[PDB]
């Protein structure tokens, strides 16, 4: 049994889960279902859309993946490797997503669109250790038509942890993309710092009267997901003073397989809360 933890007890559970190398958080982490719930993945086991994902076995649940308006024309434009995830109390708050592939990068644009997203979450670097993990889906500068959405660069904001960058949609809108850049080839960052900036700017611009705010990174569910609870977890630590990490990764993990890949993943999520607390 985890149950949601006072926050005045954050610290010192924290401490003890910790101890013998992160024995009882790895204990938390592999006592979270694989899936609370029974679910199916058939659109995105399709022949038709076996290109449209990066891994075979990260695929998206029938029932929460986003659906795209098909393409007139083109059979199968429906689907996207992406979820809609809640938020602490925001029922579909996000859309965890995979970062485009070449083949994708219009599916993606057209869901920026239709979902009316103004916040985008990037939480990957294009290359790692020479692999292309995740299509860069937009120009370094001037305007390129995605399909039947046209996207130009309005601005380009680099910060220590993280770019900033606007574009500006059409076919306007105005989105912002929030490109987090501190992440490690391997494990998590060594200090929490970063991501609680990251996660406080974004909270910040994105609008209050907007679509769901795509959060991605390369299979779009182990970074993606730490956003998500992070983020999730700092507004139930404000609401009820308590948080609940093993609840509300059981709980997403219905909507979305793998939220939270590894135990560091897990362990930096309770860190991270314990950082803005303490402050």
């Amino acid at each position: 049994k985890y149950p949601p933890l006072p926050v005045d007890k954050l610290e010192e559970e924290i401490n003890r889960r910790m101890a013998d190398d992160n024995k009882l958080f790895r204990e938390e982490f592999n006592a979270l279902p694989a899936c609370p719930i029974q679910a199916t993945c058939e659109a995105a086991s399709k022949e038709e859309n076996k290109e449209k994902n990066r891994y075979v076995n990260i695929l998206p649940y029938d029932h929460s993946r986003v659906h795209l308006t098909p393409v007139e024309g083109v059979p199968d434009s429906d689907y996207i490797n992406a979820s809609f995830i809640n938020g602490y109390q925001e029922k579909n708050k996000f859309i965890a997503a995979q970062g485009p592939k070449e083949e994708t990068v219009n599916d993606f644009w057209r869901m920026i669109w239709e979902q009316n997203t103004a916040t985008i979450v990037m939480v990957t670097n294009l290359k790692e250790r020479k692999e292309c993990k995740c299509a860069q889906y937009w120009p370094d500068q001037g305007c390129w038509t995605y399909g039947n959405v046209r996207v130009s660069v309005e601005d380009v904001t680099v910060l220590v942890d993280y770019t900033v960058r606007k574009f500006c949609i059409q076919q306007q809108r105005l989105i912002t993309q929030f490109h987090f850049t501190s992440w490690p080839d391997f494990g998590v960052p060594f200090t929490p710092i970063g991501m609680l900036k990251f996660l406080k700017k974004v909270k910040a611009c994105n609008p209050q009267y907007a679509g769901a705010i795509v959060v991605h990174c390369s299979a779009g569910v182990g970074r993606t997901g730490t956003f998500v609870v992070i983020d999730a977890m700092l507004d139930m630590m404000h609401s009820e003073r308590k948080v609940d990490v093993y609840g509300f990764v059981s709980r997403i993990r219905a909507q979305r397989c793998q939220m939270v890949q590894t135990d560091m993943q897990y362990v930096f999520i309770y860190q991270a809360l314990l950082e803005h607390y303490l402050y």
